[PDB]
């Protein structure tokens, strides 16, 4: 509810700033940036993905629209295990002592693929887990999940980008400073959803 | 997104700005000085390449777009081994006492070359992961991953320059404040990109 | 691009500094001036030069642009050893005592030439590998490795002088600020380019 | 009884070490080193075999998996 589109969010940020004078396409701009700052900040569930995805030549491809990467796991035709990562001079080794694993184990980055040790035949599927970025808001996307979750932080942004454009300092810093404040909030309370998973998935590989 | 190609940020420069007397030349000169300035921060993935070089003279020659390297690797048929850096005073010894290792193992730079320790006739193919400079933004090249990755970078630094160029030098500071904290977060967030790729690439070989 | 040669430095700067009085001579002193400053603070990949070397009179002459060294190795016909440090009184000693290792090995400073310790014939090769000076910016040089790199450094350098010169405090300050940050990130893009290299050349002879 | 088979050593030993790195290699690396140092240590019912050979050339031929006599 409160505000529901692109449309109610222009007119409510005109009726708070009161600058009539500004276009649609400033309004848009504005826009445009806080969530382009929104996508640098925010790891919640709305905003994960979970998706299958084809190995060719021997390596998979990253996603366009990938942030950040939770976990890959092989297909249990190919072996049904959870993947590691290990670095190029471990690859290495492996590669030139011919380790022969049961099956694909282990991972690691090479420019924009992710390279797999005991090298598959191309088809070899994988699930992929990881974030994506906010959807864009725009006339073609009136609606995203971001804005009818808590519209205060566009409001905000829009109205911190406002004052930004017309050259004044003192309430576009704290414009700023409300924004940052609902953002954190946001990310807290995403953070607290259960109690039990905040202790783990942290220690991964010590020795 | 937003800001899409080189004519467009320059547009919103403006209207931003509020000058007018702020010809082509002048804008471009602040894009270029914004690129050049990025160029010496930025270590992101979009920022890599990996290639294949062929030595010549028992050394390889170091890219002109060359900023930092990541990894050297030999080629199967030379030994496939990741290289590792020598000083210049171990490579004399092992010139002189003859080490007769395997495959090449080793490398050292001098002036603007990579010397592998044993030596191989010319032809020699190697694999090299680095990161490059950011391309080029000018008319006649008016789109660039970066603009299209995070364009309040571009429009921050673009303002910084022209408020510098004005003889005002508050509001210079206040853009360029806002400048680097855009840099540090899209910096940030690529360094958190794989959580378990974080820990290693710190510590080697310390005895 | 951006800047490319000295005509376009100078007329960049008459447009930022807004000073049209300012003659050709200025100009030139100004970017003199920010050269003679400059070759006193960078030690870069650019800046570094290895060439072969007679030596004369049981000596080598020190280069006329020499500003620092790295390393002197004699050739394989005398030995092919990297040479290393000794004071006057260990000369003395090892003169004294006819020490005869098997080839060149110790080296030392005597005013303006070093002396190595088994004295040579006159012609025997050295390679050395140092830093010299930038090359110098004029109207006989229109173009320069340091102006194509990294033109803020010299445009900066350019201001701060012309603020010098019309004797005001607080913007000669900000310029000079702006300059030597602009000098350190070079330096430190520089430093950090390979990090396996930076464990080394730190801990070297303890005893 | 307790654990039966190889599958339930494997999983009592993630749960007690609390581990999840540990691969399947490694975990059989560790069965067999334990194994190893067994074989030089028991002599039991379950370890004795007898059996019939026969003499050719004047000699007995020692069992493969011979460990004492």
């Amino acid at each position: 509810a409160t505000i529901n589109n692109v449309t109610d969010l222009a007119i409510a940020a005109i009726q708070w700033s009161d600058r009539q004078d500004l276009t649609q396409e400033l309004l848009m701009l504005f826009i445009g940036n806080t969530t382009d700052r929104l996508n640098r900040l925010l790891r919640v569930r709305e905003n994960e993905h979970f998706e299958t995805l084809m190995a060719f030549g021997g390596g998979i491809e990253i996603p366009e629209h990938f942030v950040a990467l939770r976990s890959i796991t092989g297909d249990s035709l190919i072996g049904g295990r959870t993947l590691q990562y290990i670095t190029q001079d471990i690859f290495t080794h492996y590669v030139n002592y011919n380790y022969q694993p049961q099956g694909v184990t282990y991972y690691t980055r090479l420019g924009n693929f992710w390279r797999v040790f005991p090298v598959v035949p191309d088809g070899a599927p994988f699930i992929v887990n990881y974030w994506t970025v906010l959807p864009e808001l725009s006339l073609a996307n009136p609606t995203t999940w971001a804005l009818t979750k808590y519209p205060q932080i566009y409001l905000y942004g829009v109205l911190e980008q406002i004052y930004l454009y017309t050259m004044d300092e003192a309430r576009s810093q704290f414009w700023g400073q409300k924004l940052e404040r609902a953002v954190m909030e946001l990310q807290n309370e995403e953070n607290a959803a259960d109690f039990a998973s905040t202790r783990l998935a942290i220690k991964d590989i010590e020795r």
